[PDB]
């Protein structure tokens, strides 16, 4: 029943590779027990067992997978508190290891196991989503230092943007590092960092263009070789987008890559520019056209606001600005409904002769959603500031008012009421409103920060992740690294970090964490023996131990 | 004083996110709309200044809306025109897609004067409720340099 | 004053460097009709600093 | 003076800090386990009786 055995008799019959690799030494107990989920038994089996990081790593991507294959609530939360503790007596098992050997935690991260499927420990904590793991000062600072590879990663920040626009620079006092040409060379142009830089130059320059072909450049004539140029450009940026789906199994990964609405938002993009792109070609839809890369314009512009996010000072916020959508949601509900009664009673109240329906539906919502800004028609609205005449035939006082689109005949019968109808909305729109919704958003982002903190961590890594699995080339002359990477498909025809760790070194490593390990367990013991309810329980043990010797020697 | 001067960083993120949704905003509109003249620094104002007041109840109504503009063929291109009333906004307007175009104000207008700026709000809220206690603590070692140096 | 909140301010109405300087009142006064539909035909101006 | 003024009232802080560690109530249960594992080490000293 159960997990184990309905499993291994589908595995006997017939993440996954795992189930398939296993049938029916510490390591062996150890995930007997992890399938098993014997957890006393299974902390045993690790804490003395071989691998510890890499290992507890290992055994919380199974739990954390595990848990979401679990069917049952039960099983689900004991393994995930047990991947919790798990994870977190590790990510101080590396913090205490850390703090003893930085450059041997550092090798120990990268290091290859015989173990799982040869996942590194950072892929085992993104599909284990070891988020507390990625927040780890530790691994913190590595993928730092892996973002500025060789780049002296204490670097200032403006020394490498002057290095990056002066590449004589290069060779001066300043902007250290870890032919001296040539490599320096591609060290410096390889670097993730500078990577995202001529990247960012490249998008910024790529929207000045494009800027610059709408506004002055976009006359009906047959284009021009700015526009030309554009057309090239934006070929170059969906071949690269098609590519790096294409790369980061066709159908797996293309499916993969429907995700990370980010890529989404993208793709919508250019198949948006496609599209306008055609209307330009076609003579017909040349204004809807100027009208597509108009809105294009904005999909474009918003993207650069999530490329931008890496930035430490301002990720967090990024991802907290992600997170007040249901509340612009909320507002924008109840403005709707509010602001479309206020308008249908002021339009019912006021009778314009000019009863047209663009008119009515501008009239309606435009206008009155206007009136939150201070944009407010009273001298439309309000009979005292508006002349009289005998502007209709029906029966009653019209008073023409002066306005191109408030009607050109109003009624004024209950104009008071209208006034103070109008009163009622402004108390109501301009005041309630925006303000319980500035004291929910501060609610809403003073119960958010931790977490996008956290979650800022992680997104960073992955940011940091695709972008030195990036070609080095920029966006313009992104064609090289294409015809260099189709060439390395198609001189393939006639045909991720993974530094390299020593042998017996190995041994060094392991036996350096598993005395790291064992000086970490009897830590914790003298922690558990000298915790207060622990001390309680054992003077609870040694004075009915002492009561207990009493009985005995109570026949004196 | 110290608070307001800590609250630097806040105003930089609040100024950044401003001009990138601005400039994204303002090209469109440019775009959507073309006037006869467009000149470098006609388009350089249209293009930020005025839609920086935007935020600030200076928005320019009659000259960005067609059911406020007088009709008339300012223009020798094919599709109406209708000249507007005002001074920079261009003489020559057009009006094509001006549905859209009141839709795309509707957008900048929600973005702006609600998004940004209260969550602006809640950042200084939370900036301020966190940082005080430090501020006391450094204003009373900036008192004792200050008083040091008269 | 209740639209004065809202940015609805009569500015031109209110203040006397903004009208024009007439003797629209019998009272002797200083009055500067202001151009206001309901602003009152004919206001006053000794205090309009205050 | 101001030397022996600052030393006395410096042992007499020592000495409350001293008598406040006895009786903080974590080393209240330190003095309290080495008194009732010393009464074991007794007891353990007359178990041949
Ligand atoms: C970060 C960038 C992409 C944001 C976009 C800003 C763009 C739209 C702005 C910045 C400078 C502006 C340019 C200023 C001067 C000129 C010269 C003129 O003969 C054609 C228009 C043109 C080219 C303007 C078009 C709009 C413009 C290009
Ligand atoms: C609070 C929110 C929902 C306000 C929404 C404002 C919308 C509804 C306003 C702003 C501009 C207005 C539009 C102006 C121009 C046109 C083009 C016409 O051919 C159909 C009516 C239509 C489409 C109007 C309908 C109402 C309208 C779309
Ligand atoms: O880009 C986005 C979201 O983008 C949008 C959201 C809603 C409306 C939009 C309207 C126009 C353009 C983009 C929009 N990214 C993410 C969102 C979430 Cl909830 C988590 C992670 C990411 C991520 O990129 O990692």
């Amino acid at each position: 029943n159960s997990l184990i055995r309905n499993l291994l008799d589908q595995a006997s019959h017939s993440v996954g590779h795992v189930l398939r690799m296993l049938l029916g030494p510490w390591s062996d107990l150890l995930l007997w027990a992890l399938l098993l989920n014997r957890a006393q038994m299974a902390m045993y089996f690790w804490e003395m067992g071989s691998n510890a990081v890499s290992s507890a790593l290992g055994a919380c991507l199974l739990l954390r997978v595990m848990a979401r294959l679990e069917p049952d609530a039960e099983e689900a939360a004991r393994r995930k508190d047990l991947a919790f503790k798990f994870e977190g007596m590790g990510v101080d098992l590396f913090g205490e290891c850390y703090r003893s050997s930085e450059v041997r935690a550092a090798r120990l991260l990268l290091r290859r196991c015989p173990l799982w499927g040869d996942a590194t420990c950072l892929q085992l904590a993104m599909q284990a989503d070891a988020r507390a793991f990625f927040a780890q000062d530790g691994v913190q600072s590595l993928l730092t230092q892996k973002w500025w590879g060789d780049m002296a990663s204490t670097t200032p920040i403006w020394a490498l943007v002057l290095a990056f626009f002066c590449p004589p620079l290069i060779y001066t006092r300043l902007i250290t590092f870890r032919r001296r040409c040539l490599r320096r060379w591609f060290h410096f142009w390889g670097a993730p960092v500078t990577i995202f830089m001529g990247n960012v130059v490249s998008y910024l320059l790529f929207l000045l263009l494009f800027s610059r072909v709408l506004l002055v450049d976009f006359q009906p004539a047959p284009p021009g070789s700015l526009e030309l140029l554009l057309y090239f450009w934006a070929f170059t940026l969906l071949c690269e987008e098609l590519r790096q789906g294409l790369s980061g199994s066709l159908s797996q990964r293309l499916r993969l890559y429907l995700a990370d609405s980010w890529n989404q938002c993208d793709l919508v993009a250019l198949t948006c520019f496609l599209l306008g792109v055609g209307c330009r070609l076609t003579p017909g839809l040349y204004h809807l056209g100027r009208t597509v890369l108009c809105i294009d314009f904005m999909v474009f512009t918003v993207r650069l606001l999530h490329i931008f996010t890496v930035n430490k000072q301002l990720g967090p916020k990024i991802v907290i600005v992600s997170k007040m959508m249901k509340d612009v949601f909320f507002f924008l509900f109840f403005l709707g409904v509010w602001l479309v009664a206020y308008g249908v009673a002021t339009e019912g109240l006021l009778r314009p002769r000019d009863s047209d329906f663009p008119s009515i539906l501008r009239r309606v919502f435009y206008r009155p959603y206007l009136q939150i800004f201070g944009q407010i028609p009273q001298e439309d609205m309000d009979v005292a500031l508006m002349e009289h005449s005998n502007c209709s035939s029906e029966p009653g006082f019209w008073a023409h008012p002066p306005g191109a689109q408030a009607g050109t005949c109003v009624s004024q019968y209950a104009n008071w009421l209208v006034v103070l109808l109008l009163v009622i909305f402004l108390l109501v729109a301009n005041i309630l409103l925006v303000n319980l919704l500035i004291a929910m958003f501060s609610y809403t982002f003073g119960k958010v920060q931790g977490n996008s903190d956290l979650y800022w961590k992680a997104q960073r890594y992955r940011l940091i992740r695709e972008f030195h699995s990036r070609p080095a080339l920029a966006p313009p002359f992104i064609v090289i690294s294409h015809l260099r990477l189709l060439l390395r498909q198609l001189c393939r025809r006639p045909r991720h970090f993974r530094v390299y760790l020593s042998k017996e070194a190995e041994r060094k490593l392991l036996t350096w964490e598993s005395v790291h390990k064992e000086n970490f367990l009897l830590a914790r013991a003298r922690d558990k023996r000298e915790s207060d309810s622990e001390r309680l329980k054992r003077t609870s043990q040694k004075v009915d131990l002492a009561l207990k010797q009493l009985g005995h020697i109570r026949e004196y």
